[PDB]
């Protein structure tokens, strides 16, 4: 199998509602959709959803980088994922969205050529994944009503966004808990908003509210502060922005910084690197949660779901980016439907057309 041409295009899909997190707001999912065409005619789908307040990547930068990657990999075999990443890493020192776009399309092609659903090539542990759904920052009563609405849709796990001030954030969590009861799992995400001290204070104040875990409570560069929180509360602490790639994972494991790690294809540059992060974590006794950017869509989410289903150590999933999209840019894959169960069919590769 040989790559004949790499096609890329901008995709801009308005969100049904603006989403607010501690780092900013998003109202449109703008990504780069890649289609790698092979000599034999098979076409693999890839996507790069750059979140500027997460990685600094922009759609224009991502598009330009993908084009450079595209020309450099013509003639290569999609199965030679080792060389494909070698080439991209030599071209750019940092562009996870662009690298993920290429990587995802290559894996899609691998599955199609082998005539197997992607999850079978990535571990084969399962063929489905259960995802939580995220509640953007808003007034306590508002988030609470939304929570009740989501639970009605069948979600048993809600990811609560917080980060404007511990006082207000605690109020948000209490309102949500009171509204939905204790049969619902609640995980919090402060998106780097709290100081180490305030994080501990807030987590302790929510002790009787049965919090499943707390994601990135402190600034990403403050690994000492992150470890401080982890070592000061029994509550599970998850690293997100503090862990982009395998090297970061290796650093957090040596330091014992967190309890769990959030893996994003858009942070590590693809499935190839995501696998490394998970393997490092599993070896260290750290479970992983597959996540996503609000900028990605069907392709990115579908690839993430196949990886999450295939690997035993990826025990949690936050793959809800398609739920806010006004439209789907492609056919097949994970639906725009807001549902907790993401079942992967038997279609080869990503099952996208
Ligand atoms: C809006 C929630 C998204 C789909 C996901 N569950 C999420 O929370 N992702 C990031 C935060 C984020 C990234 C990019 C962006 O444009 C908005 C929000 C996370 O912290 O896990
Ligand atoms: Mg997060």
């Amino acid at each position: 199998m040989k790559i004949k041409q790499v096609h890329v295009r901008a995709s801009k899909i308005k969100l049904k509602e603006t989403f607010t997190i501690a780092l900013g707001t998003i109202e449109s999912a703008d990504s780069a959709i890649v289609e790698i065409e092979t000599e034999e005619g098979l076409v693999g789908y890839g996507e790069g959803g750059p979140g500027i307040f997460i990685t600094g990547e922009t759609l224009a930068g991502t598009l330009e980088t993908i084009e450079l990657f595209g020309q450099a990999i013509i003639g290569l075999n999609p199965f030679n994922i080792e060389k494909i990443h070698e080439v991209m890493d030599k071209i750019s020192a940092f562009a996870p969205a662009a690298k993920a776009a290429i990587d995802i399309a290559c894996y899609d092609l691998m599955g199609q050529k082998a005539q197997l659903p992607l999850y079978q090539l990535l571990g084969g542990y399962d063929n489905q994944v259960i995802t939580d759904i995220t509640l953007g920052i808003d007034e306590p009563n508002v988030m609470a009503q939304k929570a009740v609405e989501k639970v009605k849709l069948g979600f048993d796990t809600l990811k609560i966004k917080v980060g404007t001030g511990i006082e207000a954030d605690i109020a948000r969590v209490k309102a949500i808990r009171e509204a939905v009861g204790f049969d619902i799992k609640l995980r919090l995400d402060a998106n780097q908003a709290w100081t180490p001290k305030d994080a501990v204070k807030a987590i302790q104040a929510l002790a009787d509210y049965q919090i499943e875990l707390v994601e990135q409570p402190v600034k990403r560069r403050d690994l000492e502060g992150l470890k401080y929180v982890t070592s000061q509360v029994n509550t599970t602490i998850m690293a997100d922005e503090s862990c982009f790639d395998a090297q970061d994972a290796l650093e957090l494991v040596k330091k014992g910084t967190v309890d769990v790690i959030n893996i994003k294809l858009m942070k590590c540059g693809g499935i190839h690197e995501a696998l490394k992060i998970n393997q490092i974590c599993e070896t260290a006794g750290i479970e992983c949660m597959i996540g996503c950017m609000a900028e990605e869509t069907t392709i990115g989410i579908t690839a993430a779901a196949h990886l999450a289903a295939a690997q035993k150590n990826i025990t949690r999933a936050d793959l809800d980016a398609t739920f806010g999209l006004e439209t789907a840019p492609v056919t097949g894959g994970v639906s725009l439907e807001a549902k907790p169960l993401l079942e992967l069919g038997e279609a080869a590769g990503l099952g996208i057309s």
